[PDB]
């Protein structure tokens, strides 16, 4: 193991982040964004994950960008990065190869099938999570949530059940990989990244003896395509290669950012009261009407009552920003407010922008659902092409998730030292907080 001289962890200038929010992480993205921004304005230039790179913090070009993936811009990750996700995740590529990828996970989490299957699940790991509960009793609300979005991912990719041992020490290993991908990219014995390849090795092994059982699994029922993995197999023709990363790859996407999504929505619910009340309310006549027909469990018409927490998950999304920024690459010299764009050079487009922009926005730095009363000034989940594929997914979690939590506790940060402090909310001790339950 190497003793390396101390210094910054991290990648340059930004510490440990690769665009989107994670929690127990140093970061300086906050500080280095107003800085710049504030120097040299909305456009401007520096050298971050090891090449020359142009940030935009202007809306129009940051739709500009999207719009033209493929024709002026696509998506590049650093090089590092295919050493932890692959040589063929989705999240990376580009061509014929990513689209024969999105199109399989549209189809795995499709409306139909979020209506017809996956909503009684969302509930089922939801009450999972929350039954386990005690009060009075410092927690992360990060980790809770994280519980939550990994098991039902893990259940509707490989059929793994929650609490389960190999369930928990699968989710264990992937905070060991997911740590790689904003760590510096030194391979050596000791480090993060190091250590990261690693349990990719270990989650890899994981997934092929999984597929292998899924293997004999459809032969036998022959003579089962319902986790992802079994539809894969069936309906699909890629390598073993493939599958192995579009695995390892949904899996990660599948519950790092809906985790966070969860946790900006209890850090900004315990500071707004008025808010709580409203959604107890609401979830309140949901349960009032089910109970009254004799339902127990939730259907679909039950999420299109929960209209004033969609305001929520939307206010939530537009002021946390899970995702700060994306990795795009110029594939032309492009001009833009009389700029230039050079060819092969990193374009990040910090799409967090237009959120905190008070000509798009009412007070822009204050949690208020209300204004969802009275999207192009919205795009938490991108745009373009590339536009989130399990955004629907994401919001059904958070809207269930919600719905019972707000039903069963009320909670509080577990001290009174967390005030959102724009530009961005970062959860350096993963959001401890304490329940109570209403009972
Ligand atoms: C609050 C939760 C989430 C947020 C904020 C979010 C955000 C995003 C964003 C901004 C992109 C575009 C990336 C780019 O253009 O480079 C994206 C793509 C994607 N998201 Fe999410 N996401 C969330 C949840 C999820 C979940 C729960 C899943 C799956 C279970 C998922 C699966 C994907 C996939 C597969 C892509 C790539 C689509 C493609 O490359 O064509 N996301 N997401
Ligand atoms: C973070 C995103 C939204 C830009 C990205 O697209 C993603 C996962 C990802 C994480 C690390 C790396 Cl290095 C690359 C991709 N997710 C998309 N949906 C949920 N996560
Ligand atoms: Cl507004
Ligand atoms: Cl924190």
């Amino acid at each position: 193991r190497f003793n390396l001289p101390p210094g910054k962890s991290g990648w340059p200038f930004l510490g440990e982040t690769i665009g989107y929010l994670k929690p127990y992480t140093a970061t300086t993205l906050g500080d280095f964004m107003q800085q710049h921004v504030s120097k040299y304005g909305k456009i401007y230039r520096s050298n971050l994950f090891g090449e020359p790179t142009i940030v935009s913090a202007d809306a129009g070009l940051n739709r500009f960008i999207l719009q033209n993936e493929g024709r002026l811009f696509e998506c590049s990750y650093p090089r590092s990065i295919g050493g932890i996700l692959g040589k063929w995740s989705m999240l990376v590529l580009v061509g014929d190869m990513h689209r024969d990828m999105r199109s399989i996970s549209l189809n795995f989490l499709s409306h139909a099938r979020l209506r017809t299957i996956l909503l009684k699940d969302v509930e089922r790991h939801t009450l999972f999570v929350l039954d386990s509960w005690q009060q009075n009793s410092i927690f992360s609300a990060q980790d809770e949530a994280k519980k939550f979005t990994f098991n039902l991912m893990a259940k509707h990719i490989m059929s793994m059940d929650p609490g389960e041992e190999e369930t928990e020490q699968l989710k264990k290993e992937y905070v060991t990989f997911m740590k790689g991908v904003v760590s510096a990219p030194l391979n050596l014995p000791g480090t993060a990244y190091h250590k990261a390849l690693q349990s990719r090795a270990t989650i890899l092994k994981f997934i092929e003896r999984k597929m292998e059982e899924r293997k004999l699994d459809i032969k036998e029922e022959d003579q089962t395509d319902d986790d992802l993995l079994g539809w894969v197999l069936k309906h699909s023709n890629l390598s073993t290669e493939q599958i192995l990363d579009l695995i390892l790859s949904l899996l990660f996407a599948g519950h790092e950012t809906s985790s966070v999504a969860i946790a900006l929505a209890i850090f900004f619910l315990q500071a707004c009261p008025k808010a709580v009340e409203e959604l107890r309310e609401e979830h309140l006549e949901i349960a009032r009407a089910k109970k009254e027909l004799g339902e127990s469990e939730l259907n679909w018409d039950d999420y299109k009552k929960m209209d004033f927490t969609q305001c929520v998950i939307n206010e939530t999304l537009r002021l946390g920003n899970v995702v700060r920024f994306l990795h795009r690459k110029a594939l032309k010299d492009v001009r833009y407010k009389g700029y230039d764009i050079p060819s092969g050079w990193k374009v990040l487009p910090v799409i967090s922008a237009v959120h905190l922009d008070n000509s798009r926005y009412d007070q822009p730095n204050l949690f208020n659902p209300w204004r969802w009363q009275q999207g192009n000034n919205y795009m938490p989940f991108g745009g373009g092409p590339r536009l989130c594929a399990g955004s629907e997914l994401a919001k059904l979690e958070m809207a269930v998730f919600i719905h019972h939590l707000v039903l069963k506790f009320n909670w509080e940060l577990a001290e009174d030292d967390k005030p959102f402090a724009f530009p961005f909310v970062d959860f350096p001790n993963g959001l401890l907080i304490r329940v109570s339950r209403i009972l």
